[PDB]
């Protein structure tokens, strides 16, 4: 129970913390808001960035190349986006984003009370009592909502055309993308399996020649050139089906 | 009991988020309807268009084609339009959408308050105080319904027109195509389950060869045109009965 | 849990918009109550006309139809004349439904206010302080639930007659009768059975043949030209007893 | 039950106890807030730089050494900076903070009191009056928050850096190094069990010499420069692979 | 239940009469303030001084030993700190102990009320009203706290010195240390457990021969000479590995 | 469930009975303090004096004694201790004890009211009015429970010195002093049991010859004198280590 | 249920019966304070002096004796004491027994209303409005319960000489004591179990004999005579340890 | 669940009933409480001499004497006085036996009221409002709770003078007293399952006979005159030990 009790307060403490009070500020509150919109997206865009294993595979070893680069962008750039579009949906964030830069303003409020400029930040602050501000609040919190709906929208539009892109120009079929899909699958967890029971045979035969204190069996040796060699990325050539570059390599 | 809590936290953040002001606004309401009418239907439209495999099947390979795409439009746009069709019933966007361009306006109200077009905007925002509108707003809420109900009236006979036709023009009979549909569903499991054992043994094979660093078995070729070939998609014609392609390329 | 608390959630929301209001509108609450009478009821009535595997018998393959045509129309419209009658016993939809055409008003009110047709659309509303509507809504409100009453009444009858004469003038007995839906029931199941292992079957060893590639089996071929001559309809002549069709084709 | 309740009752006492008041004290505040920004925070920081037996490794006996020591003190000051960014997000530590010397204060209000340095600290104590920095404190609270949220930015960016390098300039490929560390995993599972069994052993047979009194077995000798030789560090080198330095050593 | 009941109502009546009312007197409130710091830290720092069975080892018979004694007596202070760290960031006791010698008081107090050391000691009794020490109390509770986590922090840096210096010159590696301490821990349990059965079957033969009434066996002589030979301390020379005495003592 | 509710029932009746007023009296409170100081003392004293084994097995048979002696009365009035140290430290029991004989008060209060002796014993009672006295049992209460903390530290102390010139003057080393009292430990269970069953034989033989009425079978006797002879206590000299004075009694 | 409800009711019953109101009467009070002191003491000091089987042993057989008398008195009197001491501690009874004989009242009060004795036994009743006596209960009240601790120490000092005196002048020792003891209880619990199954023997072959109507078996008397040689009392002589004189009668 | 509803109704009804409201009147009132102090005690003694067999075994037949006679009277008495001692110790019943005889209440009261006897009988039903008997009721509760004491230590004096008579001049000693008494009732139970088995093989036998008509078997024959000389009371004579007069009946 004391796990359970120190999550249940550290997550309490935690949003309690993150209380957002939208500070009406003159200047200091536009980077309050546009923290809020940017870091939190970022630190997703930058986990999206580092988790997928796809990409590590091309980085190692001291470092065509853009449809990678471009491809695995994406594919991470979908979760921070949909972060970013919820915040924006949430309308708390943009609507401390309303001052921005004084262009902005100026632009922005229709000129009705002329002191806009002056005390504008207070409009989300609710201390401004001006009848024009106290409308405006609403409609920047709808062109905040509008906003994220907009990209909301615009992000599913450019998956579309991605995912499609890439399903209609590739020689090979769907069903047998799919069934590549699935092989790749098994072969991964097959490798897991095995590599770890070898490592495991490995382990123990070296750690009995060391309580011994004798040679080793010398059975076999997994080549780090091997192991390069078969840590290619693009596996495909129309002649060579040949997928998984381990199984193109079984010629020679 | 983590995901538990989270789960509801997050869930009761969205919708709390999601709430709906209708901003009373001039100029800047219609936009904000319009996009909680379009954007969440082109959403699921797109998702729709986008999860059937029957398209997926036709897209690949470098991508009559009317018939196919007119089929899987409609069998796709069948849910976005009941989202719209739920949401016009629920009717606070269309509520929102009675501004609109100010030709409804000025067609829309009876002339009463003669200062329609000027405050109209704050009637779902119930804080214009004239009666007529203060009744008005009623009736527009009266028009979101019934549009609501006339649409999924359409969308009904629509759906019954299309599969009437689809199902009263073909050639075989009825309890050969339900037979003909198990079949298809029969087919789709096996192909899963024997494809997958199959890439298993292949992977167990070649994963074995490269920890012995020796040649592969060399048991089989499932060839890329071979299945190219089978993934052909009308699987029709009155002599060669021939359903699933591939069952069709079985006499060469 | 998260399937229960999104079902509950959906529930409430729907119910709490479908929230019935009757709008009290000179002129378009007619439409009002007319489509929350009609269209409904329309949806049933189609999903029935849609359901039923023994009319699609009759409309696949390229299109005495009368008997067949109004014996599936009242099956089917069984259901939505159960929707509208418990609608009408609701009273509230033709509640909104007293204005309607003017005639209605002119001829339904006694004269007394002489203020009726102006607006008399607010006797469901209860805004009107006219004594005499007051007491109206409460006749109107018992029109709607007598119609109702008189409609679930003229329902059963008709079905009455219906099954009735149906049971009368068929040359065949009774206890035969029974037993010979039975059979239909029987051959159903069977035929579901039998048909799905049967397709199984097929697909096994299409599929093996395809692993393997090579040449199938050849066992059997259902024509598919049998399969329209079992898809016939009447199954009946006094002579050749020969129910359901595929039984009648034996002889030959 | 008796631990439950104890532990529940000095979980109260030590949060009772940890309230957290900033007490607003003209010169004796800032220190206040630097305690518990840095002590907490260097703690956690001690903690981590303890933990890792790597440095461990590394220091005992008788203590190219920058790249171990500088890899180490990141992946040990990873936890404090998550704590202090936490606490600054926090907004309360940074809040008390406000005072600092002179120069922060002098430079950051507005000059609009004038009296500002003479009772500034009583501003996140609340007791101060003066409308401007009833203001203020609300931004002191923006820039911690926002502080903070700039911290675990470039914390993350920092961590992403790192490990991308360490990532990139390895000989080794990718799908070997996850090998390899599977394999030093197995390597200390194997090692805790065999050796647990065999000190189990050793001291069996030392027990029962002493009870008996008598000469020991003298089985074998797991000798001390051994175990020095095989505590190396580095474990690479391009040629011979010999991972875990143990295993270098099997060749003499 | 009998039990559990007594000792919640012990639990109850013990906490209640700890209450901690700090007395506000002019002179006999510092000693009660001094008993409630040092007492309970003194009784912890017994308790850990006594317990430890290393120190015992060394103390008996009859009573290079300054390293052991600071060595035990740091290991033992460990907790005692850690008990008056957590009562001075209580805050309570430090506050009580505000006024202790007058040299505090006379430097303390910034003469404002000029009447301080008159009746300091009411102003962690809350019963003085000037406004001076009405602040003054809420600084020395801060002094309070922020000496504690100072002393918590040296606390921290010191076992820091003190474990990594000890770690740091040992002339054994690591992983041989780690193997060592599993062998001592196997080793006493072990000892435990045969020493046990023993000394049960030693019981048994002379309990038997007494209830017989005849000679015992006279199977064996645990040495008491021999006893004391293997509880020597250091257990290490460079030359003869030799944990753990009792074995040292295996070659004669 | 009758026990149960008797036992709640008695300890509340107990509890409410032994409510501690203090009445506060002239001359006749100092009593009432000091017996509620000393007879639960004294009676957990005697108790102690009476359980513990050691010292009946000296005190049985018609009556260098002073080591012995002061080893048990020290090892039996821990406990007393420890309850005069709790109640002490309750401070109400001393608090009640202020009054005691007049030089105390009269060395005791400040001479403020001119009038302590007169009415003091009303300061716990609450009664007295004069401000003097009202502060001044809180200083009471505060030494009494500074007392009581004295006490439980002295006593710590004196443990402390016991034990550890006990545990250093031994010849014995330790870890045969503790197979020693393991040692001891077994020898009472084994004789505890097999007594147990040898006085069943021994009955069940001489209640058979009763029941037959027949002569016994005189097995064997345990000899009186032997037993006197095994009683015997000091159980060392450092050459015949034979500890358990029965076991020194094996070599003749 | 019903054996539960009933038990419940009758001590409900029972304890609203026993409410102690103590009369306050000029001479009927005293009495009414007596018998609630010593009745239920001398209930429970009879209950004890029947109960033990001891007493009983020398008591049968129409009817040195000093020794086993006081013996067995004290042994009775150990619990009477202890309901008295208690009740004394519960004050009422004492506080009612504050009037007694006027001697008690004569020199009891302090002599300052001078209207004592006229109406003192109204002073546990609440009535009397003096100063005097309304503090005068107090103290009464605390005579009682003091009294009864002085008499909860005496007894247990008693118990303690008592104890220590027949453990110290016993020629045997204490071991053989204890065994002694077991060897009673077991004798005890044998004699139970073969007494009850020999009665059941006895019982079983005569009333055989009386359905069949026949001469009985006459397989062996347990003569009376034996069973009042074997009821002696002292069990010891030094020669002939023969405890259990059952047991010292099987010689002849 | 019929029986437990109607058995706590019936339990309360009947309580509800029982209620005692002790009426005041001027004569009626005194056997009002005579009767609840005899016929219930009356009762349980009449239910006590009833139920023990030993009377019931004298009486049969056609109806020294005396000691049983006493005997039987005393052990069956027991229950009756201790109803009366609990009924007199509730107070209520003598309370309304206050008034009584004319002689009682003039030699009660004090003669203060001069009005006692007039309408003394309302003091117990507190409608009189003098002060004298309005603390007279008091010490009339007093004398019935006294009373009620004194009786229940009567009682058990009694009992212990009676048993401890009965046990102190019978000839037999205990240890066979015991034995005796377990005899008896080992005797009662064997007699109540055989006779109870042998009447079950008569009345098998018998109506075996009667189903078929036939002579019966005619085993043997249980004599009457036998059953009345086995009744005997006694059970005893010095010479002729011969327990439960069946047992002395094997002579002859």
């Amino acid at each position: 129970y004391g796990l359970v009790t120190l999550l249940t307060a550290g997550g309490e403490r935690i949003f309690s913390a993150v209380a957002f009070q939208c500070p009406c500020s003159a200047a200091w509150n536009l980077p309050y808001g546009l923290v809020f919109l940017l870091v939190p997206a970022l630190a997703l865009f930058l986990l999206g960035y580092v988790l997928s294993a796809r990409t590590w595979r091309l980085l190692t070893g001291c470092c065509r190349g853009s449809l990678v680069c471009t491809q695995i962008s994406a594919a991470a750039a979908l979760a921070p986006l949909t972060w970013v579009a919820v915040a924006l949906l949430g309308g708390a964030f943009y609507e401390c984003a309303a001052t921005g830069s004084a262009a902005f303003a100026q632009r922005l409020c229709l000129g009705r009370n002329r002191s806009c400029a002056a005390e504008l930040p207070l409009v989300p602050c609710n201390q401004a009592k001006a009848s024009d501000v106290q409308d405006l609040l609403k409609d920047l919190k709808a062109q905040s909502q509008v906003l994220g709906w907009i990209l909301i929208a615009v992000v599913i539009i450019i998956l579309l055309i991605f995912t499609s892109v890439t399903r209609c120009l590739s020689p090979v079929s769907f069903l047998q993308l799919k069934f590549w899909k699935i092989y790749l699958e098994q072969e991964q967890q097959i490798l897991k399996s095995k590599a770890t029971e070898h490592a495991t045979e490995l382990a123990k035969e070296n750690i009995k020649c060391f309580f011994e204190g004798s040679h080793p069996k010398e059975y076999n040796t997994p080549s780090m050139k091997e192991w390069q060699q078969i840590s290619s990325l693009y596996t495909f050539n129309p002649k060579g089906q040949y997928y998984s570059m381990l199984h193109k390599y079984v010629n020679r």
